[PDB]
């Protein structure tokens, strides 16, 4: 069977997701491309056409799913929207997408900027899971790619903010972020917990986030940004364009510059002053009381020659990492096989041993936020 309605057609039999108020997807035709056709109902007529031409009106994001056109009868709307391969359930679950080339964090921050896309256009999604976030059909080079849509293909419950159960905000959205972070991370674990215990865990704050490791420094990074979105004042979710700045998508020479850029900044201050109070106020936990002490004998053994480096003080530590970094190139060879391969495994050297280092220290320095600086570390304005 087929229905030719316009240049869009499709085929009734072939429903290929329901989302949304109502809305049905079926497979279809549309100027000679293999798409998928959206039926909006009467009910949805409105918000339809006031994101159609939002949509239509600004940029194509890569990570939005494409709206190709329109056609109109009496009863209905059919919108030709992109045709994809799978969910993002799907590529959690199967594993398939393995060797395919898309990693889970930069598929989150494709996610994210498709997100952070919509809420500048003053669009929500209030849907937002796993189901419909859609892995792209492959490029020529077979490169795929995450993209938002309205509706999934062919464990639903749970994904919405506690404080919907109506104009919400992008803070809905976020927190719908929050578990699908969690959900790719830890490969198919809710922060809610089960798929029909998620709900009534949402509305009393009941999350668990343990397939985290608290002393693995990668862990620890995601559990700060994952905990922020979920959280439960809408107000303490940070926006997509904050959680696109967040560590949890730096690479390993961004970490390390930050450390650098960091010890540069508070090597002039006064030590009493608020910006050194706060970052020593984590102390001695971080360090592990004392640093100087879970390091490896050759770094040990040559610093301890340099005077002052107290061992308790953050900034004693990543004010040895940046001088080894700036020296690295001249310092002893049983020093530079300890950290080696800069800067990858230079930092992956102290923060394998502190893997709360990079975390309290990024908390800690928000309060040069504002400053030129650390712009590329956070968003401001
Ligand atoms: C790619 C595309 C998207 C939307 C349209 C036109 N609208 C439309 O199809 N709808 C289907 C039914 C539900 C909604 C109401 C709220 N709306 C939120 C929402 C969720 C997700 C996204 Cl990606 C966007 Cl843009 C908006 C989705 C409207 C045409 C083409």
């Amino acid at each position: 069977s087929v229905v030719i309605v316009g240049k869009i057609s499709f085929c009734p039999k072939d429903v290929l997701g329901h989302g949304a108020e109502g809305t049905i997807v079926y497979r279809g035709m549309f100027d000679n491309r293999d798409v998928a056709v959206k039926r909006i109902l009467p009910e949805c007529f409105s918000f339809a056409d006031r994101e159609v031409q939002l949509l239509r009106e600004s940029d194509e994001h890569p990570n939005v799913i494409r709206y190709f056109c329109t056609e109109k009868d009496r009863q209905f709307q059919y919108i030709a929207i992109e045709l994809c391969a799978a969910t993002l359930q799907e590529y959690v679950e199967q594993k398939d997408f393995a060797h395919l080339g898309l990693e889970p964090i930069t598929l989150l921050q494709q996610t994210t900027s498709g997100l952070a896309h919509l809420h500048s256009l003053n669009i929500v999604h209030r849907d937002l899971k796993p189901h419909n976030i859609l892995i792209s059909m492959p490029n020529a080079h077979g490169k795929i790619k995450a993209m938002i849509s309205d509706f999934g293909l062919c464990g639903t419950e749970g994904w919405i903010a506690p404080e919907m159960l109506e104009n919400p905000t992008y803070t809905v959205d976020i927190f719908s972020a929050g578990c699908v972070f969690y959900y790719v991370i830890s490969e198919g674990s809710h922060p809610f917990g089960k798929s029909l215990q998620r709900q009534a865990n949402i509305l009393l704050g009941a999350c668990s986030l343990d397939c985290l490791h608290p002393e693995k420094h990668e862990d620890v990074i995601a559990r700060e940004l994952i905990e922020k979105m979920i959280a439960m004042d809408p107000q303490k979710r940070p926006s997509a364009k904050h959680v696109l700045k967040h560590p949890f998508f730096w690479s390993l020479e961004k970490q390390l510059q930050f450390f650098q850029d960091v010890s540069d900044r508070i090597e002039k201050e006064s030590l009493d002053g608020p910006i050194v109070k706060q970052l020593e106020r984590g102390g001695r936990a971080v360090v592990k009381m004392d640093w100087r002490e879970n390091i490896t004998v050759p770094l040990q053994t040559d610093l301890r020659k340099f005077r002052t480096y107290k061992g308790g003080s953050v900034r004693d530590l990543l004010r040895a990492m940046r001088n080894k970094k700036h020296h690295y190139r001249e310092l002893p060879a049983e020093v530079r096989e300890t950290l080696g391969s800069l800067p990858d495994d230079f930092v992956c050297y102290f923060t394998s041993r502190f893997p709360h280092l990079l975390a309290h220290t990024y908390r800690a320095m928000e309060l040069c936020s504002h400053e030129r600086l650390f712009q590329p570390y956070y968003f401001h304005e």
